[PDB]
């Protein structure tokens, strides 16, 4: 059985990041009620990195409501994060990443006030959705008196041994999700994702963008198959780019078909999103999400788009630039309706709490 | 593994109520559309049918928008039910068995049209949650013709291989819930369960009640533990009856304390539940909801209330009446919010289809 694996929770970085994804997600977006500042967002910190402390070891949390539910942990992970709004609060502007701002407007947005922004983050994931609903339930427990929920963005993967480790799995389009991305372990992962420049406090932390992007599942239904391979640039089944014949084979972007047109398109997913440095790539750790049907029987499904990255504007604001300047083909079928930012703070030991080295 | 394990579609009984609970369930409700009968009804079984032969095996349905999401079945069921209104349609009134009616009133009733009734019930239970959205996506694009969508209630239980096979799991309030239940492949199971008097069309078959039970979660945690245990019967953490050691022990309802009031209380939930008849008890089959939080954290979760019997009228109503009138303790911490009940006919071979002894 797996109930009983835990990930770490001190360290020099947050949990949730480089932690290969677990099944179940809970993306928790909080607004600072108004007399809420520097003093009660350090006794707000102290509470929740102690919550986390305990029950990401399944050990019951201080004040637990359910300490049943503690045990087994599943390889729960907590990472906080910090908006725009909270350095405000706190008085600290001086130390708010110059990136740390909402994303400029793309054509393709939706966005709805309801899906995004937010002043503190709460990211848990977890192997098992019953660990989950508790610590959600603990965090809301505590954050209640300092915060109101602004949205609560919940999503899912496979289940846990449904497939093997490190193996890609598909998004509620049917594709293969996950193939590019920096390695957990390299030296290029640590220089794409932890902040090594900036503000003092943020080193060995990151930046989160996430995006609710809702998925025209009826539209995609409609589509041919082979149109459906060119708008990504890869074959369905195997996943291999259209150049190739393995999911893991390099998109060749120089290839051309045999009248002279790009082989993958000009306005392909794959082509636009590409960038050729491994250390700018950002960090894909995204969430599905499916929930309820109109009575004439349409979905509500999409991806919860969460991309990590030491620096938003050289890392994050290009790529969706050029997705939106260059017509992405996959904007046909997916639309942005939420986006939030985030600062992600280092980890802490024994004796400290994320986020003392800004709020302390 | 967890991914490639099938269930068996075809047999003397559906499965997904002599299966032992897979992780996750939907259970969808469907009104019939005005001019689906008996023909349409027909139709739409055998469409449904063909669809839950392939995908619970792990083949695409037929004209499949992602067959890439029908590998990895995870265990995945159909469980098909006809609610009282079907039977009008198809005009096959004789064919309703007497006792396949809404639930009376109960004094602890709240109940919400969107949560309650249905023509037509389709329960997908499965260990993973994207085969689930996808074998949800085909039921609805196939049955989007004849009918529309009432309610889609989603739920929860351990994620697979959390917890070994066959123990008790705990539900939202942190109880173990499950402990007393006819086990599938006894006799006890088989007079409990399956249908064997009545209409010739549903032996074989069952009785399904649905009942969408909200907890109260803040006044919950506003109780004592003792309160809590008193309330059921049974303590929190061994699962065990206040008057035993284990969970599997029996309730002793003669003991008394130290001031000769019963250990476990007159009005306490296990007491006015339970049943001396092995052969008259209900499958209990529930599931976990929870969905999402007001701006001051109050949650929506519960239960999914599933009970399978023979007979409504002999299993469910009296213990339903005995919770009501006899005040369980526990009715001041849950509230019963949809209510559904559902006839669910014998399963099929290679050669029929869902229903057929009734439709066909
Ligand atoms: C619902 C929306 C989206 C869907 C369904 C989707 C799907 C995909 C798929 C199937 C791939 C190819 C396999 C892989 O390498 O993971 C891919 C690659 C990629 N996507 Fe997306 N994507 C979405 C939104 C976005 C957005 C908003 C960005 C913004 C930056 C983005 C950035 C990337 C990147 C950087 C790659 C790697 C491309 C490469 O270098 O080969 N995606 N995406
Ligand atoms: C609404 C939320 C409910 C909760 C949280 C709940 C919880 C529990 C718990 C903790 C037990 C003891 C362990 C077990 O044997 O499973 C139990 C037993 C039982 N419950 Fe419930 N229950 C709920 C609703 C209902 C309802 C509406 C019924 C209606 C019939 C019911 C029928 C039973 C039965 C028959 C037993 C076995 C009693 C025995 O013979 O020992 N429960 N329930």
């Amino acid at each position: 059985t797996t109930g009983t694996a835990t990930e770490p929770f001190h360290g020099p970085h947050q949990a949730g990041i480089a932690t290969p994804p677990q099944a179940h997600a809970v993306f928790l977006g909080l607004d600072l009620r108004k007399g809420t500042g520097r003093k009660e967002l350090g006794r707000l910190m102290r509470l929740l990195t102690d919550d986390a402390r305990r029950l990401t070891q399944g050990r019951p949390a201080l004040a637990d409501p359910e300490p049943d539910l503690a045990p087994l942990p599943s390889r729960l992970t907590f990472t906080f994060g910090f908006g725009p709004g909270l350095f405000k609060a706190a008085g600290l502007e001086k130390q708010r990443p110059e990136g740390l701002r909402p994303l400029p407007p793309f054509k393709v947005d939706r966005l709805e006030d309801r899906w995004s922004g937010g002043d503190l983050l709460v990211q848990i994931c977890c192997d098992d959705p019953i660990t989950l609903a508790h610590a959600l339930r603990m965090t809301v427990k505590d954050a209640r008196a300092f915060t109101r929920v602004r949205w609560v963005q919940r999503g899912f993967r496979r289940s846990p041994g449904v497939q093997s480790s490190g193996a890609t799995q598909r998004n509620l389009m049917g594709q293969l999700d996950g193939t590019v991305n920096p390695v957990p372990g390299t030296a290029d992962f640590d220089q794409a994702v932890w902040v090594q420049d900036g503000p003092e406090w943020l080193r060995g932390g990151t930046t989160l963008v996430l995006r609710r992007i809702r998925m025209e599942l009826e539209k995609w239904d409609e589509a041919d198959p082979a149109g459906k391979e060119f708008a990504v640039g890869r074959r369905l089944t195997s996943g291999a780019p259209l150049t190739g014949r393995h999911e893991h084979d390099h998109p060749d972007f120089d290839a051309v078909d045999s009248a002279g047109f790009p082989v993958i398109a000009e306005n392909a997913h794959i082509r636009l999103a590409h960038v050729d440095s491994p250390r700018l790539r950002m960090l894909r750790r995204p969430y599905n999400y499916d929930e309820g049907l109109t009575a004439d029987g349409r979905s509500d499904a999409g991806l919860l788009f969460a991309a990590y990255q030491a620096d938003i504007d050289r890392q994050f604001i290009p790529v969706q630039r050029r997705l939106d300047e260059g017509g992405d083909l996959l904007n046909l079928w997916t639309t942005p309706i939420g986006s939030a930012v985030f600062a992600i703070p280092p980890g802490c030991d024994e004796n400290g709490w994320i986020g003392q080295g800004l709020l302390g």
